[PDB]
């Protein structure tokens, strides 16, 4: 099959993770789906707040593409929003995990039993797109958009500062600030600070971003690999950059085209991140089976021994290729991402393509082809493939007046920003 046909099959099948594969009570994205029905942790109906952020965006793609009808999409998104309104919130932030059937927190580790502002941010990036999509619809659609607007305005980003010039990832009603994870760059979390600056009700002053996230300029670096330079200081990953998903999550709604601030050119950094990851796979210094220009992309995913933050480098490449890395990079390296897609589909689909698209990860070296999926890995595939085609989520997210105001407050530039004209003196 041709690239154009395979693209459509891949996008549609991966979408179904979030439709057929959804938890049925909540309509939210499952943390995981195991095709054999075996869940070691009896956790099949635990839903991911961040992955469901990606999933609401995927629902919009399905409406646009005709994978579902507008009425299907609306009923589902109403079910999701109903769930989220009733679900456990901690100063406005959802927890990392909820039980789909009850809306109560499932602790992600003992002390992580309250708000998770980063996964909440991923949710909000997706809900804001839904809000923009339905804002001029019928009355029930407009009502939905308003219900989302209320959830948005209730997220208390300001609370998560704990009075400092940074944002904490967590807060618990009983463990208070003991998780103690101040979010400092560069990693996958940029969108949290953009949304915090954007909030009209519980926003942050800009120093929270420049001192906290950007470390008063120490986020700037220069990591050279294979002739490509990264100018952001990738946390713990200063040779090759982090797992490739860091160039995905915060860029599903926030368009990285022409996105720039005093710390970086985000298009160039994200694209260089991909290019370095791909070239590592091509050079294949560890001599793993099947690595090449037709099978590349290392990121966090299921792994031979459990789950690992795969990335370029001696210690991080475990011979595991995770299709979300190359596929979600579609906007940055479309012919290179398609190259892998086409080889995987035409040559490997018996082993690695299933009812919700490509499985999470595989190792040709270890003959390991798990029939397993994660929301956080399927969601960016649907979203970024669609953004490459149509810019659908980008156009929706970048159209939010609050997003534009947040970006201006943080001194970002973007071609989406409407610049105000001033005469010379007044
Ligand atoms: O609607 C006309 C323009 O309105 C604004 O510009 C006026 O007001 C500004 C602030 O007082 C002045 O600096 C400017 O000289 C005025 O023309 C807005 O900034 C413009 O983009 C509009 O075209």
């Amino acid at each position: 099959l041709s690239a154009d046909s395979i693209f459509n099959i891949v996008e549609e099948q991966t979408f179904q993770y979030f439709w057929d594969g959804a938890e049925p009570v909540s309509g939210m994205a499952r943390e995981r789906y195991h095709v054999d029905g075996n869940y070691p942790e009896n956790d099949m109906n635990v839903v991911t707040s961040g992955g469901s952020g990606f999933g609401v965006m995927a629902l919009l793609v399905g409406i646009e593409r005709g994978y579902i009808s507008r009425e299907q999409g609306l009923e589902r998104l109403m079910k999701i929003v109903s769930f989220l309104e009733k679900a456990d919130r901690f100063h406005g932030a959802w927890p990392h995990w909820l039980y789909g059937e009850t809306g109560k927190v499932k602790p992600f580790g003992q002390k992580d039993n309250g708000g998770d502002l980063v996964e909440t941010s991923f949710m909000i990036q997706g809900l804001l797109c839904v809000r923009q999509y339905f804002a001029n619809g019928n009355e029930q659609e407009k009502a939905l958009a308003a219900r989302i607007d209320q959830l948005w305005k209730a997220v208390e980003f300001s609370w998560y500062r704990n009075g400092k010039n940074v944002l904490y990832w967590h807060w618990s009603p009983n463990y208070k600030w003991q998780m103690n994870f101040p979010v400092t760059g560069y990693n996958e979390c940029l969108i949290m600070y953009i949304l915090a600056a954007a909030s009209p009700t519980h926003g942050i002053p800009a120093e929270v971003y420049h001192e906290g996230w950007a470390k008063s300029g120490a986020i700037k670096d220069s990591i050279n690999a294979y002739g490509h330079t990264l100018k952001l200081s990738h946390n713990f990953a200063k040779e090759y950059g982090g797992p490739l998903f860091w160039s995905h999550y915060s860029y599903l709604g926030l368009d990285p085209h022409g996105l720039k601030d005093r710390y970086a050119d985000y298009w160039e950094n994200n694209l260089n991140h991909v290019l370095i990851n791909r070239e590592w796979c091509i050079q294949n210094p560890k001599h793993y089976k099947g690595y090449g220009p037709d099978s590349w992309g290392l990121t966090a995913s299921y792994s031979v021994k459990g789950y690992a933050a795969h990335a370029p480098g001696e210690n991080n490449d475990l011979g595991v290729i995770s299709p979300t890395a190359a596929l979600s990079s579609m906007p940055y390296t479309p012919e290179y991402s398609k190259q892998a897609m086409v080889h995987w589909y035409n040559d490997m689909r018996t082993k690695i393509f299933g009812k919700y698209g490509f499985y999470d990860a595989f190792s040709e070296t270890e003959n390991w082809y798990p029939q397993q999926y994660l929301a956080i890995d399927q969601g960016p595939i649907v979203v970024m493939m669609e953004n490459y085609r149509s810019g659908l989520l980008w156009k929706l997210f970048m159209s939010c007046p609050e997003v534009q105001a947040g970006l201006k407050k943080l001194d970002f530039q973007s071609p989406y920003l409407k610049l105000e004209h001033h005469h010379h003196h007044h």
